[PDB]
């Protein structure tokens, strides 16, 4: 799957090569360290890709904003906050084939992240040990692929998208436990990205572009329509935003922020604000 | 495209990250040197991954079978024969965004490849300089990709690939330019692999699978047996060899060798001999 690629934007878990079930975990306000993997909001990290550097921020998601950082000149690394030093930026690169990735250093190139035998973290020059290598797992990928989920507006905890009866229109209501709620959640390697299909009638979550931008169910389709981008807030990994792929710059809003039984679902202008945030939970 | 991606086997233009046109070329019995592309064998470089190492020797495809390698002590690098030397190792790693590939040198991972003004080449120290930074361009995808070509058997000049008339059998035939013998081969993205089209009927090369193994012009389908990895032969990139991903140990093949218009175009156990040798022309 392409799903774990490392894209700009995409949260991931960061595992040792030789153990897929420890993961890079902000211990405290501070520290860093491999440790059981719990899904935990503070094991999971947002890549934030400056072009001009052709290098990474490795941002923390539990709500703290710190990023991981080297801690010049000592061989010590930690989360720190953002000062934009040369020795908070990393350069990712993977192998292709291995999938690994090596996590260097951009102050100081000749530095890799290095995990130890004890969990814990540090940077050393590069050797042929894989204790330099590290994996990434998309944290969405890994909890929503393939899973039959309900998405509740922020806006009301009982306000769920539903597709509306007898009519393509999906809008808002509140929970009865029905198909019409219900959505698959599938990848699809071709777009990198999701379709989500309504049980009811096995078709798909799509934006029909008119004045209206309504989502509707759809058939099946090769158009970005129907493609969307799940991620999490930019800084809550306990809520999503759902980007578009015919023009990621709009996601999926509730009209005018209303809360009632019947309330159009449609595809606008991103700005963040609750009518814009879903909470998707497992069937 | 997922079409350039680092994979075991595939042959790419090697050129600075900055200027696509310069690319890597054996100017000698031993030496290389940047020179403006001009796509011949002598600029082609194939992979060859090593699972223990994870890391990659670069065969050049001019049918000596030399391979890129670091003249430690010194800096500079050379081909020569295959001695399975450390210093004939590279560790491919790659910028997922940029695309950029550090071609580093398994001996001693603290040097990695550079360019210099004068279009020689070099390992040294990591920086954090363009200089040190190539990307991999997959031949193949460069000179194929939807494209409207002919196919000839290498067995007798004048012998194509042909759908046959009234017929979805595929057979040898001389070429009298027809629409029957015309293929736009095009990359699948799905199935990272080529598809191609019939130009008289808009059906694919497809593998029909019973004792005969015909090959015939099929309907559009996910199935494998109508993907096809097109690569060069494996010491001489002015022909080809056509890979089923059915069965990647078997190949496009021409019955027994014969040549007469008519014979029947398969998919048989790869042997490499010429019956299973293409030539592909753009029209």
């Amino acid at each position: 799957t392409n799903a774990n690629d490392l894209r700009n934007n995409e949260v991931f878990f960061i595992s040792p090569s030789n153990n897929t079930n420890k993961v890079l975990d902000k211990i405290s306000q501070s520290e860093v360290k491999l440790w059981n993997k719990l899904s935990g909001a503070n094991q999971k990290w947002r890549l934030i890709y400056d072009t001009n550097k052709q290098a990474y921020k490795i941002k923390v998601m539990d709500n703290t904003s710190l990023i991981l950082t080297w801690n010049a000149p000592l061989s010590s690394v930690s989360v720190k906050t953002d000062t934009n030093g040369d020795n908070q930026y990393w350069y990712l690169l993977q192998n292709y084939i291995s999938r690994n990735v090596i996590i260097r250093n951009y102050m100081n190139p000749n530095l890799v992240l290095q995990y130890n035998i004890d969990d814990t973290l540090m940077v050393s020059t590069q050797t042929s040990s894989s204790n330099q290598f590290f994996k990434f797992s998309n944290c969405i990928y890994e909890a929503l692929n393939n899973r039959n989920c309900k998405l509740q507006t922020q806006l009301n905890s009982d306000r769920f998208l539903s597709k509306n009866l007898n009519s393509q229109i999906i809008v808002l209501w509140q929970w009865f436990d029905s198909s019409r709620q219900k959505w698959i959640i599938e990848y699809n390697e071709t777009k990198s990205a999701y379709t989500l299909k309504c049980q009811e009638n096995n078709r798909y979550l799509t934006w029909i572009q008119n004045s209206n931008n309504y989502v509707e169910t759809y058939q099946s389709t090769d158009s970005l329509i129907q493609y969307w981008n799940i991620n999490y807030l930019d800084n809550d990994a306990s809520k999503y935003i759902l980007y578009n792929l015919q023009d990621t710059n709009r996601v999926l809003d509730v009209y005018n922020s209303q809360i009632a039984n019947g309330t159009h679902v449609i595809v606008d202008s991103y700005h963040g604000n609750t009518n814009q945030q879903w909470i998707i939970n497992l069937i």
